[PDB]
């Protein structure tokens, strides 16, 4: 961020700021399961308060509710909770993050008022799309929430949405989060250790194919597991795959990606067996299956295997870096974890033996405080695909936006 201004620059004193957050944190049975990335926008919001500023008023999204309130479903009323016992600073829940209520909330706060927005994804605005005059009063309405405007979303930095693009005012500053994960991934990418082996996994399944066209140009092996490996398996292998995740547009091109991976000499590890459910839900029934047997109509795998979790390991081995985004199963719930827990041991005992291990996302930074890995790897990022798109070499448009020195 040589060229953007920064928070360690930005003069704050009597100042309102208005901060775009990566609080997108998981929950299971409503209960906050990691507040990973609330604790990691705490230096920022403390330095404001700490330098004089009149209040911080705080914005995120939760999940993706598609441009609908879903309050009853993706209310960040419960970050706001524990961002308390964080900060040792109580703090104002809103239930909106517009309009003229909150407009009023936020215009003269009290001396040290911190304010937390409630989830900008409830209007289609934010994304923009689930209507340009609208989007406009949108960020016009956002905009008048502060004087100035930091963001530390480092989580969302590959987002161009509303809340971290089109806030407009004249000073917008990076947050010490965005510039901490900036700066451990521009020296941990300008030379990588190799081989370098990035970990694709998860459900974010048609987001993140499309990511991997471009990390082929800058790894030496992929392992394609979690939810991703469906789509590969059906169109390269004709496996029947049941109700398994599958991404219609990304079937399109997997013949291509594997082309490519081969005139580039990547490696790919795909699982070849896995545990299977009779529904998406904890106490389904469970089974087992093969590339070879597929998958039964109505059942969709869960897990990687044995079998798979050997090929894994073999992939592991072999790395001297490594970039992890996205579970290799539904490790959430136990039928289903036991191939995340195999890899996790593998990338721990990497670690010990020299790989530098990074470990990225929401969800994936979770598999490292269930097991107790955060500080048994070489780094823990708040960034899921925001790190992908980092490793794919792009300015991310949350950066972008910046003010310039
Ligand atoms: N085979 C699978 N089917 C469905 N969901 C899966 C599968 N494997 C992993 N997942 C899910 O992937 C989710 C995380 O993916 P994603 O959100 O892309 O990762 P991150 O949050 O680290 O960026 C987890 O909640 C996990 O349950
Ligand atoms: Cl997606
Ligand atoms: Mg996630």
């Amino acid at each position: 961020l040589s060229n953007k201004l920064t928070l360690d620059k930005l003069d704050v004193k009597g100042k309102r700021v208005v901060m775009r957050v990566d609080f997108n944190v998981p929950m299971k049975n409503n209960q906050i399961t990691n507040n990973q990335r609330i604790k990691a926008a705490v230096p920022s919001i403390k330095f404001c308060l700490d330098n004089g500023a009149k209040s911080v008023v705080l914005m995120s999204h939760l999940g993706r509710p598609d441009g609908v309130p879903m309050p009853d479903k993706y209310s960040l009323e419960p970050v706001a909770v524990e961002l308390k016992s964080l900060l040792g600073k109580d703090v104002l829940f809103l239930k909106d993050c517009v309009g003229p209520e909150v407009e009023k909330a936020c215009a003269n706060p009290a001396a040290g008022s911190v304010i937390l927005l409630e989830n900008l994804r409830f209007h289609v605005e934010e994304e923009g799309k689930g209507e340009p005059a609208k989007i406009e009063a949108f960020r016009a309405s956002l905009s008048k929430l502060g004087d100035v405007y930091v963001n530390d979303a480092f989580g969302t930095a590959h987002r161009a949405h509303s809340s971290m693009v089109g806030v407009n005012l004249p000073q917008k500053a990076g947050g010490f989060l965005m510039k901490k994960e900036l700066n451990y991934f521009a020296k941990a990418l300008e030379s990588p250790e190799r081989p370098f082996l990035a970990i694709l996994g998860g459900a974010k399944v048609a987001d993140k194919i499309q990511l991997i066209n471009n990390m082929l140009d800058k790894v030496n092996e992929m392992i394609i597991g979690g939810g991703m490996a469906f789509t590969f398996l059906k169109v390269l292998n004709n496996m029947e795959i049941g109700t398994s995740l599958f991404d219609e547009e990304g079937a399109k091109i997997v013949k291509d990606l594997m082309s490519k991976a081969e005139k580039n000499g990547v490696k790919i590890t795909l699982p070849v067996d896995f545990v299977t459910a009779d529904k998406f839900d904890e106490n389904a029934k469970t089974g087992q299956a093969t590339v070879a047997s597929g998958i039964p109509a109505g059942w969709m795998g869960l897990d990687c295997g044995p079998e798979s979790s050997k090929k894994y390991a073999e992939a592991v081995t072999r790395a001297k870096q490594i970039v992890w985004n996205g579970p290799v199963g539904v490790f959430e719930w136990e039928a289903f974890a036991r191939g995340t827990k195999a890899l996790m041991d593998e990338v721990v005992k990497a670690t010990s033996r020299g790989c530098i291990t990074i470990i990225g996302g929401g969800d994936t930074a979770t598999c490292c405080a269930k097991w107790n890995t955060e500080d048994k790897v070489s780094h823990v990022s708040t960034g899921g695909g925001a790190s992908l798109e980092l490793l794919e070499g792009k300015v991310l448009p949350g950066v972008d936006a910046l003010s310039n020195i």
